């Protein structure tokens, strides 16, 4: 009898059944209001047997796979804020539409009884954060919320490298998926050697140890662009450098600086950017429906 | 029957009756042993109805509600040292006098039953942390200890914006009390936004929500300086840089910088340093009491 | 019922009968296969009553006093992979031999029930790391995993200070023994204030005092090595940075860093490290063992 929770029908079948669910940031409804991609990633999970479920926050509640009528006002409403973990309590209390960033949903997810979550980059260490400090939420949501967040590595406007010494040093396995170099969003590597997992099966009985041995925390699991797909390194570096130093010349500080190179990439990619983190995002996807049906089996074992 | 806990008569019975209960630091009585200060922050929290609970340590336990006795001693002995959570184990094995740090405080007023605990400036990231990695232990204290702590911001001899980044980071809640910036202890504002909560009973309502969803931890709300006795600023920006500066020609590095700001500070003020802490800590008190009403109304629907 | 551990009789024995018992890491067989180095730990630890007890991974089981047989192939086998907290639940599901580091060991420990560990030096702060962000995993792990961690400090090629620095932003008390300074690994003291421990009594009282306050997490126990085995500090400082400035000409950055000071240091030791780091270890073992038992004396009154 929970308060907070509202849980579509499907889904809460589904977890009542130990049948794979997959959870996704409301994000993806909100960008894109036209059937287009919210209908293609449903589809590219449900191929695997897993259930989607998108979570978002509405009139005090944590929805847990929105409504078509709650679908409708995250695409037609333009002030929603974004919520990361921190700011669910708030979000709740004020009663209004809350956009779930990757830290906030996990914690939802876990919530729910959801064990997988998949996004097409995740926060990190800002590039300069060495100095700035600037560090996504979510790398220390990781520590707490037991989940398998599948992903394509950190966002190309943040630091690989530094982000992966920061995940180190929290202890938060990250595996590569046929590959043992970290995803670097729309670009496919960063020169960061990640544990090699070929098989989703032995991956999710890798987790499943992990959450027996260091209780709950979340198992990071890469999935890299499809090369054919993949935009070059070399444009996405000197198109950020250049752009960092239209920030140093106009004195251009903090939370400021981030979406200005957001959109200053946008250009840079020949206007391919979107199709390309379109492509990951469904890549991965795919991959998430496919663990999570795995994961479901590996526990349908005891 | 807890063995470590000394708790008075009052509080004990304002807790086991679900009635307010504001913690408080020994510092306060430690530093001035005079009526003068003491009498009028007890008199600031029993405004709304609050009770007022000093907590140190002495002869190997956790006292909740310092005696006459006791508070003798706090003023009298000098080379009392001061405990941080870290500290705990040692000063009750040794059995001596404990004066406990924010850090330490919260985690006794956890362990008592009290959910609200006050203070003028809270610990932060050190100014050239970035580099030197000096960040007290509150920070990550607020990750493990259930609370809501009430104060104005961070202690001015710290680095604001690195120090909302840090929390940030460590998914710690930020409430401004009918303000949008962050309060910066003595200068009412650093250009850092925080969310606001112009009510404390939807204040209150936020924490509560947020422990339900987020587990323990710490709820930080900050409440700035009356601006009728607020500290301009760049006074005290240009008097620290300039302190900064002979510890550069001096050659001071560590924990040696730190007190040398600290007295460097008082006189730049022109010797009302000490009134606007003390006007701070009183109107960031009384807020405390009211904010700590309201959360043992909110909790007493259910 | 433990599906993942596999304890010996004698260690099963003292735990269930709580008599003393201190864990270690398999690196020591792994090294040394000869009984010249093992024999002497094993006989270091015993002395004081103490059970040794050398954690590994082997057949997807987490091995709580190796084998005669087990120990020959950790010997014998030379690619076998260093196992931290996050790389167990893998290395199990993989099913072939782990070695595991500081913080993976600590965690096995635990979950056997052990509560004293011990090695010649941990991980922490790598040099440049205030920029480069390199920690080992070990000072995160320290706030989840209830341990006393006995050692020498931090391996002589990390960066003291900001180890300290960030052990205590962490909260993880550090007690030095019979020191007041901290120790670094094969030098005696680095200038750090550590809060002293003169008997290990009071030391152990101090560690279970701090599990009940501040619940599950490691305390971090330092004994010197024996100034009569000490290395100039002024030796071992010149070593390194001029070793760094090799890799800055020749432009080497990150985990390709880190193996070159190791054995760079080697040689400007005169070839007196390893029996320098033998000394420590033997020194360090034996007083982890008294520890242990005092501890389990300290437990044994209630
Ligand atoms: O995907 C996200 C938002 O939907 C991430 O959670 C976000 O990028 C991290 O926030 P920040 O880096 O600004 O702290
Ligand atoms: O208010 C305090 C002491 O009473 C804070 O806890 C203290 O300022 C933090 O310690 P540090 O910054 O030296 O680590
Ligand atoms: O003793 C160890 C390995 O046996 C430590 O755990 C190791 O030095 C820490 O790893 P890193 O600093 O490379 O992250
Ligand atoms: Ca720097
Ligand atoms: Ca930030
Ligand atoms: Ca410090
Ligand atoms: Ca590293
Ligand atoms: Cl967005
Ligand atoms: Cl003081
Ligand atoms: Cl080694």
């Amino acid at each position: 009898p929970d308060q907070l929770l509202e849980v579509s029908d499907e889904i809460a079948t589904a977890l009542a059944e130990r049948r794979p669910v997959v959870a996704l940031e409301s994000s993806l409804i909100t960008t894109d209001p036209s059937s287009e991609t919210a209908s293609l990633i449903e589809k590219a999970v449900r191929g695997a047997g897993a259930v989607p479920a998108t979570i978002g926050i509405a009139g005090g509640k944590l929805v847990v796979g929105l409504t078509d009528s709650l679908i409708e006002r995250f695409a037609s409403t333009k002030g929603i804020p974004k919520i990361s973990a921190r700011d669910i309590g708030g979000a709740l209390a004020g009663g209004g539409l809350g956009a779930t960033t990757v830290a906030g949903t996990i914690v939802i997810a876990e919530r729910a009884g959801i064990q997988v979550f998949t996004t097409a980059g995740i926060g990190g260490v800002h590039r300069r954060g060495e100095d700035t400090l600037d560090i996504s939420p979510d790398l220390l949501q990781f520590r707490k919320t037991k989940m398998t967040v599948v992903s394509g590595g950190a966002k190309s406007i943040l630091d690989h490298r530094l982000t992966a010494e920061y995940l180190e040093t929290a202890g938060v396995p990250v595996y590569g998926y046929r590959t043992d170099k970290l995803a670097a969003f729309v670009v496919r590597e960063a020169d960061v050697p990640v544990t090699r997992m070929d098989d989703l099966h032995t991956a999710a009985r890798a987790a499943e140890a992990h959450w027996q041995v260091n209780g709950p925390g979340t198992v990071l699991l890469t999935s890299p662009i499809d090369e054919q797909d993949a935009v070059d390194e070399a444009i996405v570096e000197a198109a950020i450098a250049e752009a960092l130093a239209q920030c140093d010349q106009e004195g251009i500080v903090g939370n400021a600086v981030s979406p200005y190179l957001m959109k200053a990439l946008a250009r840079a990619s020949g206007g391919m950017l979107p199709k390309a983190g379109r492509s990951l995002l469904l890549s991965t996807a795919r991959v998430a429906g496919e663990f999570s049906a795995a994961l479901s089996a590996v526990q349908a074992e005891r």
